[PDB]
């Protein structure tokens, strides 16, 4: 058990091991406040996040546990990972706070696209890193479900990590089937998001800046064209169907005419990501082997994950059960190399 010290930072008492120093609040991020701190053990600067009311409710408690499980599991260069987790509590009876420690990040993808104008070499490397991490995530049977610029960290060296949550409307990046509340959707919902992000990186503009979920569908159909017979057959919702069939057909634009001036190989990959039919959407693994990434692809350096047990997602438990499970996970944490 490390030696802890206490400190009032704006709002609350922070209690952290003496190994973490010069704590300096950097804002409210990804449900809980975050200080940057100096890790005297490694000589590196880090982010320490104190979770906000981790056990306020069944909902909060289960998400504290979800988030500890996920962050403990992710071990990959392009996905946020866990350097440390701790609590000042010494016993389950005292257990109220959870602190998570990760690399200090600084900027998200949104911060980058907003100043500069990205060259093709940059889009290749950013997208490559997204897909590489997404292959890993997908191979755990996890679907991210919220890929968007503010959930992607990018340092000064243009190295990227997929985030659990923000350091940019979700709707702009959401697969059309989620927008129609279609159940059973597969991994490829993330591949659609990656297509929207890629398009934005090439053009400087949000691909489909919808004002609500209906507008969003309009904008999406302007680009890809009204669904073919084979796809309407699958809809079920009669209002979705009448909505899609109403308005004058505006069928498939020429991606080449929309991305005029982008590398033709980027246009081709885009067409394969941004397919309505999620059955026919290119996978993270397939996309990695697309000639667009010939400069970066290495099939022996694109690793997959240990299978992730997410059955707990299928339980309704008591707050003290969720809290006891999280407690076991704090206690059993093994720090990285
Ligand atoms: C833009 C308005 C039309 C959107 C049509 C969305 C096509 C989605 O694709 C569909 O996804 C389903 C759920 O994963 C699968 O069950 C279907 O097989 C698949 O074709």
């Amino acid at each position: 058990r490390p030696t802890f010290y206490r400190q009032e930072l704006n709002k609350t008492i922070w209690e952290v091991p003496e190994r973490y120093q010069n704590l300096s609040p950097v804002g409210s991020g990804a449900y809980g406040s975050v200080c940057a701190a100096f890790d005297t053990k490694t000589g590196l600067r880090v982010a320490v996040k104190k979770l906000s009311r981790p056990f306020q409710s069944i909902i909060h408690a289960k998400r504290t546990y979800r988030e500890l499980r996920l962050l403990k599991h992710m071990k990959h260069e392009n996905v946020i990972g866990l350097l440390d987790v701790f609590t000042p509590a010494r016993s389950l009876e005292e257990f109220n706070d959870v602190y998570l420690v990760t690399h200090l990040m600084g900027a998200d993808l949104n911060n980058i696209v907003k100043c500069q104008k990205l060259t093709d070499d940059h889009v290749q490397f950013l997208i490559y890193q997204i897909l590489r991490g997404l292959k890993y995530i997908h191979s755990a049977d996890i679907i991210h479900r919220d890929l968007k610029p503010s959930n992607l960290a990018v340092n000064e060296d243009c190295e990227l990590k997929i985030l659990d949550g923000g350091l940019v409307a979700t709707r702009w990046y959401r697969a059309p089937e989620i927008m129609l509340n279609w159940m059973h959707y597969n991994q490829t919902v993330d591949i659609w998001s990656v297509g929207c992000i890629m398009a934005e990186l090439l053009t400087g503009r949000t691909l489909f800046p919808g004002t609500d979920h209906i507008d969003q569908l309009k904008l999406i159909l302007r680009l890809v064209g009204t669904p073919g017979a084979e796809l309407l057959k699958k809809i079920s919702s009669e209002s979705a169907r009448n909505y899609i069939q109403s308005l004058t057909q505006m069928p498939k634009m020429n991606f080449a005419n929309v991305f005029i001036g982008a590398n033709p190989l980027a246009v081709d990959l885009l067409e394969k990501m941004l397919v309505l039919d999620s059955d026919k959407r290119i996978t993270a693994a397939q996309a990695l082997a697309h000639a667009y990434f010939a400069q970066y692809h290495d099939p022996d350096d694109e690793p997959v994950a240990d299978p992730y047990d997410q059955s707990f997602e299928s339980r309704d438990l008591l707050i003290d059960e969720w809290k006891s499970l999280t407690y076991d996970e704090v206690i059993s944490f093994v720090p990285p190399p």
